[PDB]
């Protein structure tokens, strides 16, 4: 049993809810929250900007030190950093950004990072400001992630479309 409440069950391991991931993290304090990161860990907008704002910019300060030491992530890659006030850990995962021309086949590689963690609170990778087809992103999640993932969909309208269209 875990603390996640109000989710619709899509599969054995994937759950979904219309929720603000920031407000969900603050309530649950999950072991792992996933950030929709870029390779520079520049948390300007979208999910990343919202998570970072909720940490009072401490996520960005920590991230800048990580990049200064290690250099940029790979598209499809990840790193584990603090979850600050939101979670124990933040898994920063880089999905491909269609608005930068990145290979959508890298979305599966991105979701494979989730398999290193038994339970996660996450957004749909590569959706919204990154531009990828959201139904395709949920499909890749279901067909890639084997650990238990609780998806926070920000767009209510989108939430209802993801559920209604789910195969
Ligand atoms: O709803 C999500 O969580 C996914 C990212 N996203 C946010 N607003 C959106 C509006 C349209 C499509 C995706 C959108």
């Amino acid at each position: 049993v875990n603390s996640f409440s109000g989710y619709l069950k899509l599969t054995d391991n994937v759950y979904i809810k219309n929720a603000d991931i920031v407000e969900e993290a603050k309530k649950v304090k999950p072991t792992v929250v996933v950030n929709a990161a870029n390779v520079y860990l520049k948390h300007g907008g979208g999910v990343a900007g919202a998570l970072n704002k909720a940490t009072n910019n401490a996520m960005q300060v920590e991230s800048d030190d990580y990049i200064a030491t290690n250099g940029p992530l790979k598209v499809g890659g990840s790193c584990v950093l603090s979850g600050h006030n939101l979670a124990k850990h933040c898994l920063h995962v880089v999905g491909p950004n269609v608005n930068k021309g990145e290979d959508i086949q890298l979305l599966k590689s991105a979701y494979e990072n989730f398999n290193q963690h038994e339970v996660l609170l996450a957004p749909l990778l590569s959706a919204g400001i990154f531009g990828a087809d959201p139904i395709h992103s949920l499909r890749v999640c279901v067909d890639t992630v084997r650990t238990n993932v609780y998806l926070a969909v920000f767009d209510k309208n989108l939430y209802d479309k993801l559920v209604s269209s789910f195969l």
